[PDB]
């Protein structure tokens, strides 16, 4: 096992993701981040000095469990307290296992400003991969916004909210384009491009080699889009879900939610004198935005022969039933760990959009969380008992709650409260989707687990009920950290509750974040070792251990 | 009888139609233009003053016949050389019959300017209307980008063509909201519009007193948008149809193309504690506009007092079978004059989108018509042989085309011919639509006949065949002034050769009429009178008429 150590300065810089400048969170002057890449056993070191000029900032590596370090999940206000500029934080953690993982902002809506990057995690040295591949490709799709994310905070904090709209651009590897098409020759609606391939906003062109196969790493950092992922003419066959292996199964395209990453194989064995489409699209929300594009070039054809096909159209946005077909298709490997067969531990999460006193919020059990200035780790571990609130959360929505009519806001509160478990417990997460404040509409949210990994026991429609509980899978269920939930339906979760620490289990759609959309869990604080004097310097943790007496 | 005289200037001014400012082509001052009210036999005279500084103007009055004065119809290079800059140009003609017109501009893009107002004729002077109403509504319809005109024309000749794309803002009676809705209140993901109604762009609401009928004239002068018009809770009576009466019939919505105009009457039965949403929104175009709308305001009723419902959303744009089931029941009105049942002549018009060196035009049985700087009228009174092409223009197309590909393109040229017809001929005329450049596109095409109104015998899909003959309706068939072809199919229309003129018939899409989307029609020329001095003032005529020999 080698200890990677990487070292990092955060810096805002100016940049033109899609040939229109604007300004990006970059690391080491990069847009996106430089990729860790390491083997599962290693020790990844990563010293970061902030250099934002009067912003705090934390990295999360999501995906990553944080066994016995706790302390470097990344996350303000729940495993540490931010970083001060021009200080430097280290992060030491171990990748345990293998897969596609990625590295995000975790404070504000730092994330959508370009504040992310890839992670991956290779077999121990010396064993190798279930699948033969010849070469890899990486994709980190994200998506992007012309307007800043410090004025999207601030309207998405007013009366009347002014929320952010469709992104502007998808991008694939950092890149993509606005008001012009790289695929305009097939339409003469769309505007040409002029480009030379040198530029910011030129496509990162996938390079094959005939009669080959490639595994193509794909991880959605996506602060709202949920895509569609095609390429003209090849069949992908899923391998890898959120660094766990799924049964293998062929599709012609993948849906992708905001916080997954699936790895993907494809074979070269297309006409070879000709170059063929990627083409990533919207769903799951009517689409305002242009498709990402790129090319997958059969090698040695010149990139700029372009394709005797248009793009691969993307599905329609709305036919949810399509998206099911998908999702519901996705089990473990055969041999992966199967779930503890009974739980001591269930819980039901009703998830609405509200209006609590004139503001839209997001709410949990009627709970939006607003996060505490003092970090729940270290108020846990003191046992500072002032820093939030002590009472239990709520584990059950009414039975007489209409999940198919708008909130009546009658009882909604912001709350900071933490569910708390017992080291080892088996707890199951039922996620109950209900109409917005819309009348008839309800919408997928992606929602994704800190330190640990679930096994999604199932997915239905409507609300979930007794008669439902022989549909749970407890034979072949995947592992994984995201999971969705569809218009009006319910998604089943179990894990085991044993990494002690306090975790953050939140829809990813960063807006909904923002609008209190995630809750607190906390297990084992007990038997949390040192955190960092870093980690505590701010809040209350700081209040009762820097010692300064009066008086005395 | 009685003469309406109308003292006019059309001069560009500031205006803001959806509260950005811009210029607009406005009439005497005000946009839109003044109605004209007058009674069925009247002569209307207009002196119209050219206040433009380096352009000319014509207006043209769409619905009316023309019927004696040809170079009237305001149609620049066809019926006249047009005004230039300060000078004065009289137009005067007799309005034959009741019924809801419209004037617009037809030089250039310049109705898509704002250059447009309403035409209202009333039954003779005594006689009442069939049906009755307590009082009428106008509306008239319109589109408006943020785009100059200048420069949108431009855009559409250049090689690669601009396309103008979507709308910004669709208007009632010249006025609609850009990224603010009135409607925000069902949605909080819509912007409130801050407006007293005092405002240029605040939307020009409808009184109305409970337990009484009305008429609401609408009519249709967008360059390009298919509008859908719907009021909440309440059912239209639809009893006229382009100047002519229909069998009336029921329906909760109407679809107007540009060019159509409809007479509906409503009767305030609903509920008088309230008020109702007017939506008029996008269809047979995917959408990307929001709806234009206004509130229906029973009074006393606070016109602040919005209505319990979201406005009514509009029918999917694609669902042809729904727009076919309105467009195919209308029938005239029993008494209306039946079609001569035999006909004289059959013509057939391809209509394809086409790549002509390099520019994308539309064309007509593969010409795009380019006019000629002689206008037709007074080239042909002239017997000038030399100003335009003498060849007939194709009257069939190939049986052997295929309508589902496509097309090649070999042999599709500009032109400028003209089909002429013996004055008494009763002509039949197929409108064939076709699959445009892109793969898999067809749509539909709004064809507007000046100088006459035809019946429309029917519509049917796919490639019109002589078997067809058995469907169409010689008993019943509506007298109109402009008629759409659907995605793919035909249209067959009848009309008479009666009136002596050359006549514009086209695409009532302004970009498409830009590039070529018409044909011109001439009849009994030798039987035109005295045509106005600065009506042949340019061009062959110029040339051919003032006497300056030299040597001398
Ligand atoms: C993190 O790693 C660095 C380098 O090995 C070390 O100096 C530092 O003390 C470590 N801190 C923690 C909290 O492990
Ligand atoms: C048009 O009408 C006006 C007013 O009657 C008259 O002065 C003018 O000469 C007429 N011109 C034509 C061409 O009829
Ligand atoms: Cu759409
Ligand atoms: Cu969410
Ligand atoms: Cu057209």
């Amino acid at each position: 096992s080698q200890i990677r150590h990487y070292k990092w300065e955060v810096e805002y810089m100016f940049w033109a993701p899609n040939c229109n400048e604007n300004i990006v969170m970059g690391i080491n002057g990069q847009f996106p981040g430089p990729t860790i890449r390491a083997n599962a056993g290693d020790s990844v070191v990563v010293e970061l000095t902030n250099k934002l000029h009067t912003e705090g900032v934390v990295i999360h590596w999501h995906g990553i469990l944080q066994r016995g370090t706790p302390w470097a999940d990344g996350t303000a206000s729940i495993s540490q307290c931010a970083i001060n500029p021009g200080e430097t934080f280290f992060y030491n953690f171990t990748v345990d296992n293998p897969g596609t993982f990625f590295y995000h902002g975790h404070l504000g809506m730092q994330r959508s400003a370009g504040l992310y990057g890839s992670l991956i995690v290779d077999p121990p040295q010396g064993k190798k991969e279930p699948f033969h591949y010849d070469g890899e490709i990486n994709l980190l799709l994200s998506d992007w916004w012309h307007q800043s994310i410090h004025k999207q905070e601030v309207g998405l904090s007013s009366k009347p909210i002014r929320w952010i709209g469709e992104p502007q651009t998808i991008l694939l590897n950092g890149r993509g384009q606005f008001d012009c098409s790289i695929a305009a020759k097939y339409d003469s609606n769309l505007e040409p491009c002029k480009l030379k391939g040198s530029e910011s906003c030129a496509p990162y062109i996938f390079h094959v080699s005939p009669k080959k196969t490639y595994r193509i790493r794909i991880a959605s950092t996506t602060a709202l889009a949920a895509l569609n992922f095609a390429i003209g003419n090849h069949q992908l066959l899923v391998v890898e879900a959120d660094g766990n292996y799924v049964q293998p199964f062929y599709t012609s395209d993948i849906d992708i939610y905001s916080g997954e990453s699936y790895s993907v194989l494809i074979t070269t064995d297309q006409n070879p004198s000709e170059n063929y489409w990627v083409s990533v699209g919207t769903r799951a929300r009517h689409p305002n935005t242009p498709p990402g594009l790129t090319l997958l070039n059969y090698l040695p054809n010149s990139v700029s022969k372009l394709p005797t096909s248009p793009p691969p159209q993307t599905p329609a946005w709305d036919d949810f039933d399509r998206s099911k077909n998908f999702t519901y298709r996705i089990t473990a490997a055969m041999g992966s760990p199967k779930p503890p067969v009974k739980f001591n531990r269930r819980i039901f999460l009703l998830n609405t959009q509200n209006v609590i006193n004139g503001y839209v919020k997001w709410a949990i059990n009627d709970v939006s969380l607003a996060l505490p200035p003092t970090p729940y780790l270290g108020a846990m571990k003191y046992n500072l008992l002032h820093a939030f609130d002590q009472n239990p959360p709520p584990e059950v929505f009414p039975e007489d709650y209409d999940i198919d009519t708008p909130p009546t806001n009658e009882k909604t509160r912001i709350g900071n409260g933490v569910y708390q478990f017992k080291i080892g417990e088996v707890v199951d997460v039922i996620l109950q989707n209900a109409n917005m404040m819309k009348e008839n509409l309800s919408e997928t949210h992606p929602w994704h687990l800190h330190g640990h990994d679930f096994w999604v026991l199932g997915y239905g429609d409507g609300k979930f009920s007794a008669e439902e509980e022989s549909s749970l899978n407890l034979k072949n269920p995947p592992l994984r950290n995201t999971v969705v939930i569809f218009p009006y339906g319910w998604t089943a979760i179990r894990f085991v509750a044993d990494n002690p620490g306090v975790w953050a289990f939140h829809c990813h759609i960063e807006p909904h974040l923002h609008m209190g959309m995630g809750v607190v869990f906390a297990e084992g604080v007990e038997k949390v070792g040192r955190i960092p004097t870093k980690a505590l310097a701010c809040g209350g943790t700081a209040k009762s251990l820097i010692n300064n007496p009066k008086n005395p």
